[PDB]
């Protein structure tokens, strides 16, 4: 359902979110 | 549905909340 | 519809999010 | 209705986290 | 009614971490 | 009504994110 | 009900982040 | 059912986030 779906798509922009801030992590380890 | 495409641009924002977290990564790096 | 309208506001409102963290990329530049 | 003018208040919160976030943009550019 | 009461009280801790932000910016400054 | 509590619950949460946010600020003014 | 413990689990998953952030903090204070 | 799937995909997402940010910490403590 679309619902579902555009829920699904809040999920994987969340991960991109949480991906980001692993970028971040790895900017201050160097 | 106007419901689901909200909840999609809500997803579109996160994403950009992302992108602007990868910015800060890249400060950080530079 | 005014539920809709109103996550339209949220999806607003996490873009202004997306645009302060793009400026705290840009501090951290400077 | 009550609905939708709580998801306002949500909007309206979100946006405060924004000027939060551009009040720390504007310490770190000091 | 209790479910525009909850969302009033997610609004109001989307505040709280919105002052908590500017209490961060306050630090950064000094 | 369980759906009502568990959006309070979500509140508590988003309160524990704040008070983080503090123990953050305290820790740049040190 | 099966929404009321996907609610829960957010609310669950959100007390992570606080703990996250206190965990930055301590990093901080370090 | 789709719906309290897509909310645990959110849960798992923001576990994601939480997983982040104590990258970040340990960043911070090295």
């Amino acid at each position: 359902g679309e619902i579902a779906q555009a829920y699904k798509e809040i999920a994987k922009a969340l991960k991109e979110i949480a991906w980001a801030l692993k970028e971040i992590a790895q900017a201050l380890k160097g």
